[PDB]
């Protein structure tokens, strides 16, 4: 069986094979489609090994070695370990290969033709909240690189009976506070307003600016999340500045330089990496700046839309549209004036079509969601929107795990 | 499962869906692929390819008649059980049956209804049907059609329309209209490579020269109507210019943009579909609506053979149009779009912009939750083709199944067309 995507602008039709080896659900069923919905849907020793021998045998695979005398031994090892502590560890080796491949299989990143490309810390030795903090920091500094922003992903160790795991709490590793205000006004990124009151509660002594990075919330070996606050020197931030309006700088706005998502799940093999930080760069329009308070009343995009005298009355002027072009262009011109990386929507999407059209030569295929793919704006005239995309679920992969204060059980009285 | 939530991230509304437990033929998808953003995904027809036999057309006939009078509160009644009676001696006699005027009305409405792709569905019960299933020659359809354009125009004030050619009988006496829309504008291939016109309907307009059309090969040139009855060959016929109601794009503050010399047309009308219901399978049945400002693809248009529109308005933007970060095609995608409304308004056109659209969708999907238990919708349809995530079809979740009655796409005719 063959499966055939169109790009109905270029003609080009690819026959994807890949999919033949995916194994868990889309959410999809053969009279639904479930496309748009975000989240759709411990191991035992059973369910376990099958699991081991299928990354076993593609990672063998993938090195020209399957059915070779270190395939096998590699396979009874695994078997023996899985028998004997009902779970087992991943070489170094397997470790790289399967981040990188998690990425790779990530079917919602438009940014995956530098998959092969990420530098993977292994931080399975780590035991405390001190060790987090410590690596989570050295990943910090090597990914910021002063600017020219490298890939990394930090592995702490796997979940073992559920009641011992290692979370980052952050949803990224550095974020904005939120605070709302009495009044019902937002100081700050309203984003994050609940993870804030998290922190305060925890003891953070909160600045109450409009531009906190947030403290680090991190929890080893299934015990209370502890406080850390990043070393400012760490935090690489770029002033948000208009090449052609003045007065965008005195809207007072910057963003960090450094995209680190760390409250995801890496499952390589059937073992789930609980605490995952990655980062890369940023596309563009991810920067939500846009959704900032500039007074009491008025958003980023309001205020952007004041400032141009936008006819803010009815919708068809498209005031909303004009300004969100013009935040955008201030972001990606700041990043760039300051030698930071960054990459535009119209890069990105023909960067990732050449990647899916590589892929599919080499590997069969490429699992893409094209509701997560095309941009934010502009989708129609960007190169993804046209290009059919077949969507599946490769392992190793990402996955969304629940928020950890939702199931934390709390030690201390 | 049993019932599907659908959350919106920016309200937390969720609405429960049970419609989708009447969902009929397959989406494309399973457990293992999504093919979300496959264009035609499925080929699972409710038919076999033409004449069926009585145990294959009964079945879908009696559950769209059982569909009817339930809508009706009958169901059981002397009516309906009489119909059924009806259906199944005019299929003994003739191997098809013939829906009553109630009947398709009802069935044109709820294709709309069903549409899962389209945004514009609040207003599907307010929907004029033409039934043309008297026609008998291409002449005929060119009438008819001429007079859905009319009123469907009406003046500027566009109201939604649909007229309705005879049903499919054995699939080589197909009435077809081989536009796909009633009003498009010629595409010219020119001698150097590049395109004159629109080049979306360069085929076509190929096509029509083949036939015996003249091109004016001037710019904005409306393509005549290429239409097929009784599967004979088509005829070519040239609609009334008075009938074609068409807007010209100046912009609200770039006093340079009217003399860009553009204009569009107001009436979209899809021609090339086919309707389905109770197994009937009618393949010439023109719709038309309303624009939504971004449909109007004004921005491709070439009117020069160096320059998109879009590029054009760049120049004359003073843009850096160096690398793409600055953004140029977005900035300009903006202002083309905010001259289509401004002169749609202006010449009190109907139009809508994509913000008022999806608010309205929006309201039509909690309707639709409130009595009918769900809304098929088709995420990457529903949200528009710029400036996605400020609206309000962005943060909400959708769940995509095929219902009964609906539009349904067909081959273009000539690829299956045998000419006399
Ligand atoms: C190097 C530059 C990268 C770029 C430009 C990029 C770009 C993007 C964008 C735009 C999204 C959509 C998220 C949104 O729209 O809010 C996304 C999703 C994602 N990316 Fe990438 N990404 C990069 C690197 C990475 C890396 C290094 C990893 C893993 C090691 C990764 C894994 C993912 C995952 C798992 C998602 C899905 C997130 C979710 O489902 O919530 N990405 N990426
Ligand atoms: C009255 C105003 C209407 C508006 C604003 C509207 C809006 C839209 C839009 C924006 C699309 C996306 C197509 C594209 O962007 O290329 C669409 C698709 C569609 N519309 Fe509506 N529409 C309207 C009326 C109607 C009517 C009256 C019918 C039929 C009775 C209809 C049937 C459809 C169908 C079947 C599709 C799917 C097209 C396909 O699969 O290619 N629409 N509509
Ligand atoms: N540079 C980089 C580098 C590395 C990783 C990334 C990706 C960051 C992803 C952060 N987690 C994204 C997210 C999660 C949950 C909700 C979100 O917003 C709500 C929402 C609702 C509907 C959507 C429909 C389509 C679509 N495409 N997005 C939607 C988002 C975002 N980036
Ligand atoms: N006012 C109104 C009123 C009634 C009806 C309409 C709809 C007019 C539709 C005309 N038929 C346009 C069309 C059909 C098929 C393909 C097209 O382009 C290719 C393409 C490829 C991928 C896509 C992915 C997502 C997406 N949303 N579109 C895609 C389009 C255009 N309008
Ligand atoms: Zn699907």
């Amino acid at each position: 069986r063959f499966l055939k995507v169109k790009n109905w602008e270029t003609e080009v039709v690819l026959t994807d094979t890949l999919h033949l080896k995916s194994t868990l659900e889309t959410g999809c069923t053969e009279y639904i489609c479930m496309g748009s919905i975000m989240h759709p849907s411990v191991a035992t020793k059973d369910q376990l090994f099958p699991l081991a021998k299928e990354f076993i045998d593609q990672y063998y695979s993938s090195i020209k070695r399957f059915g070779s005398k270190a395939h096998m031994e590699r396979l009874e090892e695994v078997n023996k370990e899985i028998d004997t502590t009902s779970t087992y560890q991943l070489k170094d080796t397997e470790l790289i290969y399967g981040a990188k491949h998690a990425w790779r299989n990530a079917s919602r990143c438009v940014g995956r033709i530098q998959w092969s490309k990420l530098q993977v810390f292994d931080a399975r030795d780590c035991t405390t909240a001190h060790g987090m903090f410590n690596y989570i920091c050295n990943h910090v500094k090597y990914a910021t690189n002063k600017g020219n922003l490298r890939s990394a992903i930090t592995i702490f160790p796997q979940r073992t009976d559920g009641k011992h795991d290692f979370r980052v709490w952050n949803s990224q590793l550095i974020r904005y506070a939120g605070y709302k205000q009495p009044d019902g006004s937002t100081l700050g990124d309203p984003a994050n307003v609940q993870f804030t009151e998290i922190c305060i509660q925890q003891g953070w002594k909160p600045p109450r600016g409009r531009f906190d990075v947030l403290p680090l919330l991190l929890q080893a070996n299934g015990n209370d999340p502890e406080l850390f606050q990043i070393p400012p020197e760490l935090v690489l931030e770029v002033p948000i500045r208009h090449p052609k309006f003045e007065w965008f700088k005195d809207l007072g706005l910057k963003w960090y330089g450094l995209p680190a998502v760390s409250n995801m799940l890496l499952e390589i093999g059937g073992l789930e990496f609980s605490a995952c930080p990655f980062s890369g760069w940023y596309m563009g329009t991810e920067i939500g700046v846009r959704d900032y308070c500039d007074n009491s009343r008025y958003n980023i995009l309001e205020e952007v839309a004041k400032k141009m005298n936008l006819d803010m009355r009815k919708t068809s002027s498209l005031w909303k549209d004009q300004a969100l072009v013009e935040i955008n262009i201030a972001v990606l011109y700041s990043f760039q004036s300051d030698k930071v990386t960054i990459v535009d929507h119209h890069s990105a999407t023909e960067s990732f079509i050449k990647h899916m059209e590589n892929e599919y030569r080499c590997r069969g295929g490429c699992p893409a969601d094209w509701v997560w793919i095309v941009p934010p704006m502009s989708g129609s005239i960007t190169p993804v929107f046209h290009q059919e995309m077949l969507n599946y679920r490769l392992t190793p992969s990402f996955e969304y795990q629940p928020d950890p204060w939702n199931t934390h059980v709390w030690k201390l009285v």
